[PDB]
Parts: C-alpha cells; structure tokens; sequence
C-alpha cells in the first residue's frame, strides 16, 4: 500500500497540435508545425496534424471521458497561433473561445487546468522572423502570454511557460528531426537563451497580471548511467545530465549561469555578452515540471559530435525503443531538490508507448503499459517519503496522438482512438489508472 | 576553328566563401555559411571555410595568374559581413579595404571585374531574424547593395545581384544541404519570392548611384530530357525546365508571374498575395547570366512529391557524378532567347571537377577538364551562330576551392591548390584555356 499526500493532483496531460486538428479553423494563423508536417520528408508516412484525435470539435465527449475516470488534473496547452495569427499583434476571439469553453467545463466537473502556454506549434508568421533564434521572440512571447492572463488568469491559477525548451531548442535547430527543422549549432544555442529570456518575461508579466496564481516551468529528462568506473564514462553521464536534463536552464534560473560542462562545449556558440540578460533570468518560479520516460547507457565517445554515445542495454524496450527504467523517476527527483531544491515539483509527463491493439473483446489488455505506469508512480512515492514537494502526476497521454516525427504510428494514450472512425476505447491502463487516482495511490 | 565575336569576354569565376578564409579576421560578422559547416554532419570531413585557398592573404598572387593567363574578366563575390558585420548598419572599414584593393589591381591589369554582390554567404546576424525568410530582407538586401555601388561603383561597372536564388531558396529552405539548413517548403517559397523581391530593390537602387554600369542576375541551368516519348515524361521535363532552370526567376522578371506548371505545385506554399509584388518585381535588368554544368534524363512518377525522378544514365560523369552533355549549353541558350528574349547572356559559370594529380614533372595533366570545356565552349559558339546574344564566358573555376557540402574533396580549378603548403599549380587547362582566350576561340 502506497497513499500519497492528501490533495495530490492525479492527471494526464495532451498537446494542441497532436490532438485537435483543424489547424486553420476559425481564423487560426500557421504554425511551424503545420508548415513542417507538410514538407515531404519530415513526418512518418506523410502525417500531420490535420485532423489528429479531432479535438477541436470532440473536446466536450474527451472531458467527459476524464471526469468519468475521476482524473483530478487536465495539462493541456494552447495553440499560440489560433489566439495571435501573426504571432503579435490582432487578438482571435474564436481562439480564446475555444479554450474558454474547455476551461469552463474542466472548472464545472471539479478537474483542476494546468494550461502549457507553449508547446512546440509557434505561429509560422514569427518562424519567418527567425523565431527562436531572433532576440525580439522575448517581447512577442510576453505579449502572448499577456493576453493569456488577462483572458484567463480569473479561472486558470496553474500555468506552465515552455514545454521541455531543451528538444524546443535542439531537436528543433540542431538535430532538425522537429520543427522549424533546422541543423545549425549556434542558432540551437541562441535558441537556448532565448527560450530562458522569454520564459523570464512571461513569469515577469504574469507577476503584474495574475495576482493569485503560480507559473512554472518543464524539462525532458533522461536517466544517465556510465557504462563502466572509468572517470570518462562518469563525466559524460555529468555532461549529460548538465546538457539533457533540467540544469541546462535551472543553473540560470537559480544560479545566473550555464552548468559548467555545457559552457565547456557550447560557450562560442552562445552570444557574446550572454551573462547580460543572466539577472533577469533568475525571475522567481513557482515550481518545476519534469517529464520522464527512459535511461540510457552512455560512454565517453572520441568521434560522436559531443564526445558522447549511447550503448544499448538488453532491457525491456517500448515501441521506441526506450529502455524502461523506473529508478530514473526517482533518481531525477532525489536529484532535483539536492541541486536546486524547487519549492514545489510535478512530474508533468511519464507514459510509454506500446503495439496496442482492440481484442476481440472490445478491449485494450495493455498490461505492458500498467507495469511501466505502476512501477514509476511507486518510485515517485518513495521520493515523496524521503522529501521531495512532488504536488502531483500527470500520465502522458489521455489519448493516443500524432507523435511528431513519428506521426500516428505511437500510440501513447491511455485510451485508444481509432482514427478511421475517431471513437475512444478506455484502454485497460486507463481503468487502472483511474483507480489509482480514486484510491490516492497504489494497492 | 570556331572564332567568337570581337570583344567577347572570356573569364574566369569564384566566390568569397569558397576561396577566402580569415571568415572573422578585421571585424568581419558570422556568415551563414561559417555557421552551418561548424555544425557537425553539415559538411563532408568537417570541413569548413575557416582557410580554404587563404585568398584573403594571397589575393594579389591570384590575380598575377590571372593575368599571367591573359584571362580578360574576373568574376568575384563580396562577403557581405565583412562589409556589413550586423547585415545592417555600421560599415566596416577593413572590409572595404579589402576589395578595393583587389578591384584597383585588377583594373592596373586591365582584368575587367564581374562582381557578385550575394554568393550565399548571408551575415548571421540576419539569419537569426529569418534571413530570406523575412519580407524585410528586401530593404536589408537594398541597404547592403547601396553600399557596394557607393564605394565601388566608381570602378566596378558589370553587377550581378544574386548567384543562383534556386539553390539558395530550395537547397538552403527545402533540403536543408546549405546553409542555413532548413527543411521547410512554406519557407523555401516564401524565400523564392523574397529574393525576387531583395533582386529587384538592389537594381533599383544601382539605377540611382551607378553611372553607365550593367546589372544583371545569375541562374543555375541543367539540360532536362525525359525518360521516353511519353506524354507524361515530356511535361516532366517541361516541370523541371519551369521550376528549376532560369523560367522561376525569368518568368516573373519578365512576364509578372510565375511559371504555370510551378504554380499548379506551389501555390499553397507561396506567400498570401505575392502577385502583388510582381509589378516591383519587374524592375528592368541588363543582362541574364546562366551557369551550366550538367544534363539529366528524367520521368514522371506518381510517387515522388513533385511527380518527377531522375534517370541514371551511362553516360561520361564528373567526379561529382554529373553527367557531361555539353549540347545542354546550347539548348539552355537557345531556349532563353526564344522564351524571355534578353538583351544580353553569359555564362556565368561552366566547369568540372575530376581527380587531379600533381605528377613527377609538377604539373597537372588534367586532358578530361579540357575535353569538357572544349565540348561546351564549342556548343557555345554554335548559339552564337544561330543568334543568341551570348557576350561572355565564365570559367568555374580559378582556384580549386571548398565546395560547399562537399568540402575539399572536389577540385574545380583551372589553377590548382595544395591545401598543405597553398602553393598554386596552374593546371594544363589553365594553359589550355590561356590558349582560348589570346585565339578568341578554339583552334
Ligand atoms: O558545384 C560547383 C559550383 C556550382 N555549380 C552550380 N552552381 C555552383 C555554384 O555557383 C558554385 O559556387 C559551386 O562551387
Ligand atoms: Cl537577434
Ligand atoms: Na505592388
């Protein structure tokens, strides 16, 4: 028998462009994912975000399917170009409508919102600006946020500026897998301080706007381990951790610089005066966010780009390829109040994708995904009995979703859409999960 | 014998990028291009522009085999951040410095210099606000060119605006091969269309401060083929002829519009009301340069994202695997005349990269260069026979330099360089084509 605290926040979380198509719907501007989903190449079989879980029009029937569980919390995010089309500027009132509605609902049903303000689908008008890369996006993601506030801070109290700036950055600007699909390193580094400079300017704003609430901030985290006692194999887990994981950007919020081994590799693909906008980095936060989902084995590497590679383990795998590791959930949290020691933690997201498939039954036995569920909130209770503020859980994800780069073929979500048809089918770990959040822990 | 007409211009080309090195010596800003080959996996063996052929400190050299050669023009591009280091604002001195002294030496020699105001190496600073991306590059690119006609225009009188906008645009913003390495078809069009739109302020501005000078516009040409006598392989090449010879530029310069068959592709990735620009677009230009290298068969297919795949062919190749078809010189020329009709052609570039050894003798036998130069040159001749306005003819290249992607490893000169000590061998080509230039003609 694992209880946790008394009001702590069961929920599951989802994102704009992987679940509500209509992209273009009511006046909403591009986004680069829109632009990138649409270049051949970039997407698994051609997918977009087009039509997705339908979302846009079959959020009222989703609610209803997390009021019926009984899930506390709903971490959702909104789509900055459905409220600003040009990224700045004219304000869409059939876009705020839109989450107006589902923030209603949720506050009706008694489940709490925690709104992500970006996750990852930037208004293609300001990507043709330079996004990312381009100093003034601290400015226009101020202005953003400022409307947020102001349309929604009566009734959102719970809020959360960038969703894992790390892939926002890298992923986005060095890798070029995600959008805006670029392969450039010091653009990716720009990116970095950028995102640390608008995160800042929106807890700014939100400090002047919403009076009641708190802001926060999430990270993707990994669980490094070396792959031998070698002090090179140590080191690069130290590296990884500090480059990977939330360091990269809680070393400036909490200490005014750059984690030293990422200054190491990446101090002349920073701008020049960087340690200027370092003082209004440190803008007070409310809490830290931590996704997490798997580990790796790492080495010290001469000829890999950072002089780090991945060794692969004999370990249970989802259809990512991802080794399962549940200690990790604890290990980052352990971790994350002995480095920084936020006030408040939430693990924002963990869930595992699986090959699920509709039984004969009528049912999804996705027992594989029970166990990886089962096994890190167990983990995430122990940090809790040795003192970490973890206030609350989020599953990744309610639905099954449009995966990135990897498009449709992921299914992540603890009920199962079928896309021919768009109906909802509670998978089994749906059910468990449900009476996990009932009974306020694990039996 | 094969006589050209009388003052008909012979030359050779580079580029700033390729051959300088010392990118960030005498307050010079970031290129793109200095960005994109510090990235790793962007270039082949790392390769990157930091050296080259060290032309920066060797330039007067260079131009003593110039005229050595009797080589009557000089085709060169301007590094826009050394000029311009912020892209706007500020000039720098030493940057000036820089050319002027080339351009004083090369008229001392009676050497006329083409100039190549943009050669791809775009400043940083304007990348991070979206370089071509942004509609604003139009006045960046206008400014930039006010300066170049104010300090040299005195001198220098043959101006070309942009070398190659496809491969900028596509190559650059779709394939995401050169910098700045993106993979975005909403980008790479509205980057299309910015370059017209940057092309046609600079020739408006060079009508405002140079006295009696000529400006015209560079295009990349290949000679198209299809696959059979099938109605669908034949609009095939009639696709490839339109999108990605001189008919994307030409078109609308010309005619107010893009190409048909291009705009059936891409007009959902074009921007909102870009006919609008196209009267601005029109703007009067003096000449048309083609560079010409190579042919492909192709065919139509219903599976690749414009409907259209190349063919292999067993046919004499490069080292860069391109096949040698030097009647395409002679259908690109002819076509141009009977399509767009411009007062003035040249070819702007022309050339091959084979293996080149130094032998015993320290010489380079490079006989398979002079083959291919004597092949197109030859069908150059015979467009003039039949009417084409051809007044020039630009060898790529001087020097054996960085070639882009593919760093080193391919040689292009006519002198060449060992990169060991950057001691010039002049190649048999080079004497070959020495030859050429003092018979105006072949044989
Ligand atoms: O690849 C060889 C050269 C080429 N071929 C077609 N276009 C070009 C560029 O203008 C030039 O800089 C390249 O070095
Ligand atoms: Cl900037
Ligand atoms: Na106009």
């Amino acid at each position: 028998v694992k209880k946790f605290p008394e009001g702590f926040l069961w929920g599951v979380a989802t994102a704009s462009y992987q679940i509500e198509g209509s992209p273009l719907a009511d006046g909403a501007g591009m986004s680069i994912w829109h632009t990138f989903s649409h270049t051949p190449g970039n997407v698994k079989n051609g997918d977009t975000g087009d039509v997705a879980c339908d979302h846009y029009n079959r959020w009222k029937e989703d609610i209803e399917i997390i009021e019926k569980l009984g899930v506390k919390a709903y971490r959702f995010s909104i789509s900055w170009p459905r409220i600003l089309p040009e990224g700045t500027g004219r304000v869409n009132q059939k876009g705020l409508d839109f989450y107006n509605r589902i923030i209603d609902t949720l506050l009706e049903k008694g489940i709490t919102p925690f709104v992500t303000i970006y996750h990852w689908d930037l208004p293609f008008a300001l990507q043709l600006k330079g996004g990312w890369a381009n100093r003034e996006i601290a400015d226009w993601f101020a202005e953003y946020s400022r409307v947020l506030f102001e349309n929604f801070g009566d009734r959102v109290k719970n809020w959360i500026t960038l969703n894992e700036p790390w892939v926002v950055a890298i992923v986005g600007h060095l890798y070029g897998v995600h959008a805006p699909g670029m392969r450039d390193i010091y653009v990716a580094f720009r990116a970095v301080h950028n995102l640390l400079r608008a995160h800042a300017r929106a807890v700014k704003v939100f400090r002047e706007t919403v009076k009641d609430g708190k802001i926060g901030i999430v990270f993707n985290n990994g669980y490094f381990e070396p792959a031998s006692e070698k002090e090179e194999d140590i080191r690069a887990v130290r590296f990884m951790h500090q480059f990977n994981n939330y360091p990269l950007f809680l070393n400036p919020i909490y200490r005014g610089d750059y984690p030293e081994l990422v200054l190491e590799f990446a101090r002349e693909y920073l701008p020049e005066n960087y340690k200027d906008d370092m003082s209004e980095i440190q803008e007070k936060i409310d809490f830290v966010g931590l996704n997490y989902y798997s580990g790796h084995l790492v080495k010290f590497d001469p000829d890999a780009p950072a002089k780090v590679s991945f060794v692969e383990r004999d370990l249970p795998k989802t259809a990512m390829g991802w080794e399962i590791v549940p200690e990790g959930i604890y290990w980052i949290l352990k971790k994350v109040k002995e480095e920084y020691n936020p006030p408040e933690v939430y693990i924002t997201e963990n869930g595992a994708a699986f090959d699920d498939v509709v039984s004969e039954d009528g049912r999804v036995h996705d027992q594989n995904r029970i166990d990886y569920l089962k096994a890190h909130i167990g983990q995430a209770w122990k940090a809790i009995q040795e003192g970490v503020p973890l206030k609350g859980y989020f599953v990744w994800s309610l639905l099954d979703n449009f995966e990135w780069a990897e498009g449709y073929s992921k299914r992540f979500g603890i009920v199962y859409v079928d896309y021919s048809t768009q109906k909802r089918i509670v998978k089994d770990s749906g059910y468990w999960y449900s009476n996990v959040v009932k009974n306020n822990g694990l039996e």
